[PDB]
């Protein structure tokens, strides 16, 4: 058996055939075991629709999430991504940092 922690990134893109959109994305790899649980948080609140989950595995048995979805944030807000995993004693909280 193994298990390995996530790594966890996050991030904003603008799709670039819609400039104007801009995407929120939390890209957690190279896992295992592939149970797990991530949300995308808006000022600490879970948000409910994330309309891209992308679930990929490698050679040797990591998994891979990117879970993204379209925001419109302002400077007030603030948005992360929360994960749990069994390697993980509390759910991590990794922010999307200002210019990130």
């Amino acid at each position: 058996m193994i298990q390995r922690t996530p790594k966890i990134q996050v991030y904003s893109r603008h799709p670039a055939e819609n400039g104007k959109s801009n995407f929120l994305n939390c890209y957690v790899s190279g896992f295992h075991p592939s149970d797990i649980e991530v949300d995308l948080l808006k000022n600490g609140e879970r948000i409910e629709k994330v309309e891209h989950s992308d679930l990929s595995f490698s050679k040797d048995w990591s998994f891979y999430l990117l879970y993204y979805t379209e925001f419109t944030p302002t400077e007030k807000d603030e948005y992360a991504c929360r994960v749990n995993h069994v390697t993980l004693s509390q759910p991590k909280i990794v922010k999307l940092d200002r210019d990130m």
